[PDB]
């Protein structure tokens, strides 16, 4: 045998197939999940900046970070945090925040070690947990009571405290908590948080908390830290994104953070695999950071603007999907929002696909294919033995351009008229 | 334990403790393997061109690499490797030559699996091994004898066939090849890659070739592809770098060309692991090899012109270090050249530091303390049990400003006549 055990049983990739087949149809596309327009200016230019600045950008940087891209994610996030952040010795960058969940599972997940991942999950967290050795122990959120006519809350998708504390094992190494999370755009509450951090703390277990979508929160919903609890910041890693804090998800660039005793296991992985991050996207990231340090909650700054137009956007998207029947779960955070399928898989049974295929997953080619529009299949999102269950959601990205949503708009119109 | 075992004995960086130690002294930094001069404009420019233009490449591009790059480097090397290159199937962009060596042994080397450096070797090879569970096995070039007539060549360092030989077992799955060499600068002939291709066949073992150094070439000699010779494209993985192509290391940009049946399972770990890569140094890798196939052979290419400047700058150097007795081993490829420092440790034989800490890590902070160079003490190339017979050694990088070559002679001469 060529190939090390490692890999068995990840080496389908369900992304190759959908980004495919969106690009052989005349389509609206919801499914990709990052901006069709510009970044913001400041962003842009940083990058700008950085090509044609200091020469010597364009040479190795240090190892484990940019000096002045980890000095500002010191400074910046260890306010946010409540935390003294050393740059040295808490903070890796990464490439972007699948390098950094990938370190962090390399450094601490081991064979026999079980991981508790949270259903829906962002869908390398299993096959990631698998090449460490680790055997993934799912929890699923409880899709809330839907009552009077009214549209399901992604907050009501609760986390119940029974189901998790029986998950938690004397050979539980780490769990892994994404808020908001991707799909659902669930912004897990003070609680719910405290809920995580005790059982981490009764079990000594380790936090791996996937907050790339931190500064994409609507409603009034707050964004709350789980290093920031009391006595988590020792068994946490935060792990971050500027793709999606900066609205460029190309540049790939991100982070972890957390305690020197966690994150010198880090740095090894890193020193052992890619060595080096790209100098010069650091350097944009870090002169946009300090960009929005400077205007932190002032009304011309990005992390003010931005999550305001994006939930225009969002409730958009929310009226304009209930017209052909769609019945979307209202998010208080991220990219995306999701719809229950459930009249169509009742009246429209039928669709072509393979035998055990979920029905999300023959909807969504139905749909790309005849009425113009991308979404993803929420199926990905769940561990295979509840994809029959739960295959009744798609997930749609509003962070789109004007002309893209009156472009979705179009799409809807001539579906109704055939419904 | 918090931390996996794959962590084992792999934690200790010598780079960040040399980095350290030249920071605190007045040096010329001859240690530092990149430029200290811009990259060419070409390159730099493309880099400009692919951040100030199409706005969607600062989204994601394809998991397997952005399309304009996968074409042209299917393209460009296919037809120095004599072989058909699909850009889908036989090609990986990943995050440098680090990432793509990285990518390789997590794909390929299992627990158990024996891998064959030879030694010397760039440092990662061995950690690299050991964390996808492998166990290194090493076979040295023997260094020729020398006449202090004449300085000796990088060519006279032999790979014996029947050590080689000897060294294959059941449990081989890979030999890393890298030519031209880092630290010695040696470039394999057509007959020592013959050897490595015959026993390759032979136990059907795959050669991992690192081949980032491919255009530094001097003195006539030529860069030979293995995966070029009859049969080796079927068992051959060849790596490259954008950053050793185009002086530009911090670009981070690489990639892994070999046959479908080996890549589909780098294939896995890239999409476990990073995902993407960033889009706009693809694109100015993309744009700086098109510039490159267009000029190719021509007196204005960088590939003409750069190596026969460095060419000067090696010579330089070799005529500078020997005024002080270090012996110079001249060098075919690479941005290196080593010395014999064997005249330094018979007059000088009881330098400071630790137990069992090799003569030439002593003399190097000896030499960086006193006499205001860097060097790289060549015993972090070799196998702990082999550092106490390869001890003499010291490594200097001569891509450096003719600024620097000035005040590297400016050291040599207080060296000689000071003190
Ligand atoms: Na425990
Ligand atoms: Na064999």
């Amino acid at each position: 045998q060529l190939q090390a055990r490692r890999l068995d049983g990840i080496d389908y990739n369900p992304w190759v197939e959908f980004v495919k087949l969106a690009s052989e149809h005349d389509v609206v596309n919801l499914g990709q999940g990052f901006p069709d327009f510009p970044p913001p200016d400041f962003a842009v230019e940083a990058f700008q900046h950085a090509v044609s600045g200091d020469f010597m950008l364009n040479q190795y940087t240090k190892t484990f970070g940019y000096p002045p891209l980890t000095k500002i994610l010191a400074s910046f996030f260890g306010e946010l945090l409540g935390q003294e952040i050393d740059p040295l010795r808490n903070v890796l960058v990464t490439v972007g925040g699948y390098g950094a969940l990938f370190t962090a599972f390399q450094a601490l997940v081991d064979e026999g070690d079980e991981v508790i991942i949270i259903e829906p999950f962002f869908d390398c967290y299993e096959p990631m947990t698998m090449m460490a050795g680790g055997r993934p122990v799912f929890v699923s959120l409880k899709p809330g009571p839907i009552q009077n006519g009214e549209l399901g809350s992604s907050s009501n998708w609760q986390l119940d405290p029974m189901e998790l504390a029986g998950k938690f094992t004397s050979r539980t190494k780490a769990l892994v908590l994404n808020t908001p999370n991707n799909p659902l755009g669930k912004v897990f509450s003070r609680e719910e948080l405290e809920l995580v951090a005790s059982l981490c703390q009764q079990h000594d277990v380790v936090c791996i908390t996937d907050e790339v979508y931190q500064w994409m929160v609507y409603d009034g919903h707050q964004h709350i830290s789980i290093a920031s609890l009391p006595g988590m910041w020792e068994r946490t890693l935060t792990i971050g994104s500027a793709g999606k804090t900066f609205s460029a998800t190309g540049w790939k660039v991100g982070w972890v953070l957390g305690p020197d005793h966690i994150m010198k296991h880090l740095r090894t992985v890193h020193q052992n695999s890619v060595f080096h991050c790209p100098t010069q996207s650091q350097a944009a990231v870090a002169e946009s950071f300090e960009r929005e340090q400077l205007l932190f909650r002032q009304p011309s700054s990005y992390f003010v603007q931005f999550p305001q137009a994006m939930q225009r956007c969002r409730d958009h998207m929310i009226r304009s999907l209930q017209s052909v029947g769609l019945k979307p779960i209202i998010p208080q955070g991220s990219y995306f929002l999701i719809t229950d399928i459930s009249d169509f898989k009742r009246k429209m049974p039928d669709l072509p696909g393979a035998v055990d295929e979920p029905y999300d997953r023959r909807f969504v080619k139905w749909m790309i294919k005849n009425k113009g529009l991308v979404a993803i299949p929420v199926s990905i999102f769940y561990s295979v033995p509840h994809q029959k269950h739960f295959d009744h959601y798609i997930r749609f990205c509003f962070v789109k351009d004007e002309a893209t949503l009156q472009a979705m708009d179009e799409k809807l119109r001539k579906w109704k008229v055939e419904l």
